[PDB]
C-alpha cells in the first residue's frame, strides 16, 4: 500500500477542471513551497534556440570545479511547471551531485504544441554541450527530467545520437509515449495525484493530432534503434500510472545493449521527488541521482 | 510457472523465418491434429460479402433446436490459420454450447491487408444475423474469436452498435491493438510460443502503414465510446504477451457499463484452447464458453 504519510496527504491539481492559469498557479504553490537549499551561485541565462530565446537557470555547487553539467527538464504534462517552481528540487539535485544544473524553460502547451518542447530541450542541450567552458563544466553533460520532462530527456538522448556526447540520462517517472493498455495505467488511473483524465487532457493540449502519438519524439519507446544511447538511471514509482511504461523503456534499452539501472520506489506516487520535504523517499531518490552522477562525472563515490 | 506439461512441449511455428506457405502448413498440421468431435451436421456455405464471396463452415449440434448462432473468427496473426485448421476447436465449442457455430474464412494478409479481415468478419456477421432462420438460429447471434480473431470479434462488436443486436462477445486471448509498453508484452516476448518478433512480423504483413495502428478497427481499446456493447467473456493466459492488453480491454468495457467476466487461466500460454487434447485447461475454457452461451441463448444451466 501507499506510505501512510502519502495517503494522509491525498485524503486531506485540478487539471482539466480549472483554467490553464489556475492549474499553473496551484502547481506553482505546491512545488515552490519546498525549502531552497543553499547553492554557491544561481544565474539566469538566455540560450539562443533555433525557434526561440530559451530561458534557463544555472545552479553552481559549493564544491570546487571542474564540474559536470546536468541539463534538467521539468515535468508538468507539457502544460504546467516552470523553472521557478522546480527551483527547490534543482537546488537539492545540485547539492547531491556536486555538479552544475541547468534547468530549461522549454515552450509549453497549449500556447506552443508539440514538438516545441522537444525542439527547445534539444537546442538547449546542444548549446550547453558546446559551451561547457562557460560553466567550468568540462567533465561533460547529462540530461534529466521528471514525467513529461522525462519524456523530453529520453527524446533528447535519442536526438543526440551522432550529434553530441551525453554521459548519462536520468529519467524520473518518465512518460515514454502512447499507452492504452498497461496494468499500471489502468489500475492507478484514479486517486494517485496524476490521473488518466489528467493525462488525456495534457495530451489534448500538447499533441496536434493522433499522428503525433506515433512520432518517436513523443513515443521514444517505438524508436527504430535504441542502441548507442547514454547509460540510464530510470526511477519509477509503485503507485503511478506511468510505472509500467517506464520499466518497459528500461527493458528496451537493456535489450539494445545500453546500461540501465531501473529502480522502482515502492509505496509512493508520481511526482514524489517534488515532495521531498514531506516524502523521505524523495530525498533518497535525489541521493541515488547524486551517486550516479558523481561516479559518471568525477569517478567519485 | 508454466504447467510442466506445457514446458515439456515447448522444450521438445517459425513465423518470419520461413515462407508464408511453410508457416501456414506448419500451423495447419499442429492445429488440425486434434480430435474432431462428432456434431450433428456440417455444411460449407458462401456468404455474399461487400468485397468478396466469404467461405464459412456451419456446425450443427446434436441437441434439438432452436439454436443460438456463434460466429467464430479464427486466430493466426491475420496471416495464418483457416476454417479447416480450426475444425477440431469449433466442433468442441459446438458441443459445449449446444449451438450452431459458423466459422468464417476471412481474407488473410499479406495477400489482403487491413481492413480486409475486418470487412469480411463484419459482413459475415451481418449476413448471419439477417439469415438466422436458415440455421433454425432464432435464439440470436454472438461473436467469438481467438488472438487475431479476438481482435476481429471485438471490432465486429464495435461496428455492430446501431446495426445488429449481438447477444455476447467471447474474446479468447485477444489482441486489442498497439502495445509497446505492457509488462506481459515485455516479459513474455520470447519463449512462450507467440513471440514479439512474431507479433511484429504479423503486423508488418497485415497493416498498411503506422496510421493503421490508431484505427479503432485495429485498436478497439482506443474507440471513443465502448458503452452499449454486448456482454463479454474475456479469457486471458498467464504466460502470454497479450495478457495485459486483454485485461485492459475488460477493464475499459466494465468502466463503460458493459458486463464483463474476465478470467485469467494460469500456468498456460497463448493458443491453449487449440491444444485442448493435450492441455486440460483448454477443455475447461471451452466449458466456460459453453456455460456462458447456454445461459445467454437458452437461459439454461
Ligand atoms: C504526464 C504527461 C503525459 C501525457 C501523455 C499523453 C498521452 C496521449 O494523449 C492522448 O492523445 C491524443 C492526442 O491529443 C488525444 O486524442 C487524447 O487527449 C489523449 O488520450
Ligand atoms: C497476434 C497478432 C497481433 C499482431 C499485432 C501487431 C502489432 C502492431 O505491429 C506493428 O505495426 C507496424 C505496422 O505494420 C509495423 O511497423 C511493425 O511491424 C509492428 O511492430
Amino acid at each position: 500500500p501507499l506510505d501512510p504519510r502519502i495517503k494522509k496527504l491525498l485524503e486531506s491539481v485540478p487539471i482539466g477542471k480549472a483554467s490553464v492559469d489556475e492549474v499553473r498557479k496551484i502547481f506553482r504553490q505546491l512545488a515552490s513551497a519546498a525549502p531552497k537549499a543553499e547553492v554557491r551561485k544561481v544565474e539566469d541565462i538566455k540560450i539562443p534556440g533555433s525557434e526561440t530565446s530559451i530561458n534557463a537557470r544555472v545552479y553552481f555547487p559549493k564544491a570546487k570545479g571542474p564540474y559536470g553539467v546536468l541539463v534538467y527538464l521539468h515535468g508538468g504534462g507539457f502544460v504546467i511547471g516552470d523553472v521557478e517552481s522546480y527551483d527547490p528540487l534543482c537546488r537539492a539535485i545540485t547539492n547531491a551531485c556536486n555538479c552544475v544544473v541547468v534547468s530549461v524553460d522549454y515552450r509549453l502547451a497549449p500556447e506552443y504544441k508539440f514538438p516545441s518542447a522537444v525542439i527547445d530541450s534539444f537546442d538547449a542541450t546542444n548549446w550547453i554541450y558546446n559551451n561547457l567552458d562557460k560553466f567550468d563544466g568540462e567533465m561533460g553533460i547529462a540530461i534529466a527530467g521528471d514525467s513529461a520532462g522525462g519524456n523530453l530527456a529520453a527524446v533528447v538522448a535519442l536526438l543526440s545520437k551522432g550529434k553530441l556526447d551525453l554521459k548519462y540520462q536520468i529519467l524520473i517517472y518518465p512518460a515514454v509515449g502512447f499507452d492504452s493498455v498497461s496494468r499500471s495505467m489502468i489500475e492507478y488511473s484514479d486517486g494517485f495525484f496524476l490521473t488518466r483524465e489528467h493525462i488525456e487532457w495534457f495530451g489534448s493540449q500538447y499533441l496536434r493530432s493522433p499522428a503525433d502519438l506515433l512520432d518517436f519524439r513523443f513515443s521514444p519507446i517505438i524508436a527504430q534503434d535504441l542502441s548507442g544511447l547514454p547509460p540510464a538511471l530510470i526511477i519509477t514509482a509503485e503507485y503511478d500510472p506511468l510505472r509500467d511504461q517506464g520499466e518497459a523503456y528500461a527493458n528496451r534499452l537493456l535489450q539494445a545493449g545500453v546500461p540501465v539501472t531501473s529502480v522502482r520506489f515502492n509505496n509512493v506516487i508520481e511526482g514524489f521527488l517534488s515532495f521531498f520535504p514531506l516524502i523521505d523517499q524523495g530525498k533518497d531518490a535525489i541521493g541515488l541521482i547524486g551517486s550516479v552522477l558523481r561516479r559518471t562525472f568525477y569517478d567519485k563515490s
